[PDB]
């Protein structure tokens, strides 16, 4: 029986949790109160089979008992069985559900319902992340809500509650975002790559992170860091928590064999250890390392090397290539690869292998120095701009490079790529790369999964699916699409007023943004200087107005 199986390994309270998130995540439009009833359903079967493990259906796996429980309501996939049923729910998540934005009471209500109901009140949270998050990784999730937990039960009985509490919310509310957006990348790699993929960009991550680890460890940490995520991925979240518990008990046994840091992750609470591993600084990078041109240039049996084991031996570059440029970032990692992988597959065919082979670092010159440059060069633009102008800088030249993008997609990212500048800049040349690119990846795999959907680019849908460690440079690449139409302008379009001024000071921005994207859709040409012009009046139509909704906005169109 394998719910029982996972029962008792992950115990009530977790198994209780763990199966409220999926639910959440297969059906996200669904009330609180029915997951709750299925969940509860649900739990009471797993007690009887713990019982006489031979109770009617406890044979049957979860996927099945999960599908026949969720066909009971999802009628507001069915039609299909076991496998099919399975992948139907997993096709069907939405990235971007169309939910009602949460809105925080003030802090009394929320102290006095928590008070009251503590595992209510924590059940709802977990609830409407889920849903909104249908791929935030489950173990993690649980980290968040005991940290959710601690908030109120620390806060609501202080002076001024919330001094306390809205901080420390805010916090938690971002960091989820974060969170959810590197595990979005995860799977997107996972499902839509390969497993391949998944593995090389750990091998590169962790080979970063463990430079003192031999070749061997890594690669059984990649093996089931890799279970571990394609599980969560694919919805299999009890087996997967039970996966990641196992892989950290691991991680603290073999601690010395792997790295020094791991100290203050292995004398914690499971989550609390699982979490501090998962997010461990770099280890010091060992002493003596012979430089690279030994065994992957100047020898001379490559070619033999990379006939027996392709895999083994590319392994072996990327592992050692990494373990010491912990200043490059994965995804650049990866492209070195994939470029001496290339060189050996032309080279080893022909005539003198060496000979042909021996220059292949002067290949990695141009790609190492691109990110540089463009780093350097971004990162001045936004030292001199601040923040917000930065974001309107690249809201222009994205809605340039794919017009037809929707506006509220080309918002979200621009304003998130905006982000990227705050979070990175800061640090020292040496950590900026890995900040930067690693960053941006995940927010291009954003607009990847949103444009996903509803494809109306074809230029971003060949971006995002030629290549994943080379999403950043294909963007980049592009300019101005040549043969989009322009669009016509339309009133309602460009609308507001008085409605907007009780609107939060951010929530004025993404408006005056979205304007933005839409004349740079109707004037697609114009340039820089006209629309760093044609903004500032929308302040003014802003101040003036808050009828003249219509009057004050006669005079914003006309001189428009
Ligand atoms: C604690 N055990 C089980 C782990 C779980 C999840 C990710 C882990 C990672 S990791 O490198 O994938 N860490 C991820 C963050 C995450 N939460 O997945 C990253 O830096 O992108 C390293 C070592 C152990 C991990
Ligand atoms: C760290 N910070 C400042 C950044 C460095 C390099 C590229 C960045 C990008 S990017 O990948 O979109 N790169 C820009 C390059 C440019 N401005 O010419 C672009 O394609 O429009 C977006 C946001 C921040 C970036």
């Amino acid at each position: 029986s394998e719910v029982a199986h996972r029962f008792k390994d992950l115990g009530e309270e977790n198994f209780k949790a763990l199966v409220l998130i999926a639910f959440a995540q297969y059906l996200q439009q669904c009330p609180f109160e029915d997951h709750v009833k299925l969940v509860n359903e649900v739990t009471e079967f797993a007690k009887t089979c713990v019982a006489d493990e031979s109770a009617e259906n406890c044979d049957k796996s979860l996927h099945t008992l999960f599908g026949d429980k969720l066909c009971t309501v999802a009628t507001l996939c069915c039609a299909k069985q076991e496998p099919e049923r399975n992948e139907c729910f997993l096709q069907h998540k939405d990235d971007n559900p169309n939910l009602p934005r949460l809105v925080r009471p003030e802090v009394d209500v929320m102290c006095t319902a928590f008070h009251d109901n503590e595992e209510t009140f924590l059940k709802k949270y977990l609830y409407e992340i889920a849903r909104r998050h249908p791929y935030f990784y489950a173990p993690e999730l649980l980290f968040f809500a005991k940290r959710y937990k601690a908030a109120f039960t620390e806060c609501c009985q202080a002076a001024d509650k919330a001094a306390c509490l809205l901080p420390k919310l805010d916090e938690l509310r971002d960091e989820g975002k974060a969170s959810s957006a590197k595990q979005r990348l995860k799977c997107a790699s996972l499902q839509k790559f390969g497993e391949r993929a998944f593995k090389a960009w750990a091998v590169a991550r962790l080979s970063q992170r463990f430079p003192k680890a031999e070749f061997a460890e890594v690669s059984k940490l990649v093996t089931d860091l890799t279970k571990v995520h394609t599980e969560c991925c694919h919805g299999d979240l009890l087996e997967c928590a039970d996966d990641r518990a196992d892989l950290a008990k691991y991680i603290c046994e073999n601690q010395d064999s792997i790295s020094s840091k791991l100290k203050e992750c292995c004398e914690k609470p499971l989550l609390e250890k699982s979490h501090c591993i998962a997010e461990v600084e770099n280890d010091e990078m060992p002493a003596d390392l012979p430089s690279l041109a030994a065994d992957f240039v100047e020898s001379k049996d490559v070619c033999k090397n990379y006939a027996e084991a392709k895999d083994v031996f590319l392994g072996m570059f990327l592992y050692e290539y990494a373990r010491r440029h912990p200043d490059y970032s994965v995804v650049l990692l990866l492209r070195l690869a994939k470029t001496y992988e290339t060189t050996l597959e032309k080279c080893c065919a022909a005539a003198d292998p060496h000979e042909c082979y021996a220059k292949v670092f002067d290949e990695f010159k141009p790609l190492v120095e691109e990110p540089q440059n463009l780093i350097k060069q971004n990162c001045e633009l936004f030292e001199q701009l601040g923040e917000y102008k930065f974001q309107n800088a690249l809201l222009v030249r994205y809605t340039k490079k794919v017009p037809q993008v929707s506006t509220p997609t080309l918002v979200e990212v621009s304003r998130n790529l905006g982000k990227v500048g705050s979070k990175c800049c800061k640090h020292p040349e040496a950590k900026r790369m890995p900040c930067a690119e690693d960053y941006l990846s995940v927010v291009l795999n954003q607009l990847c999964v949103l444009h996903e959907k509803t494809p109306v680019s074809d230029r971003v849908t060949k971006c995002c699916t030629e290549s994943l460690v080379n999403r950043r440079p294909c963007f980049s690449a592009l300019e101005v699409d040549e043969t989009y139409v322009p669009k016509e302008f339309n009133a309602e379009t460009f609308t507001f007023h008085a409605d907007i001024c009780t609107l939060s000071e951010k929530e004025r921005q993404i408006k005056k943004q979205t304007a933005l994207v839409e004349l740079v859709k109707h004037k697609p040409k114009a340039t820089k200087e006209q629309l760093k012009a044609v903004m500032d009046d929308f302040a003014a139509f802003v101040e003036k107005c808050c009828t003249c909704f219509a009057e004050e906005g006669k005079k914003l169109v006309a001189a428009s």
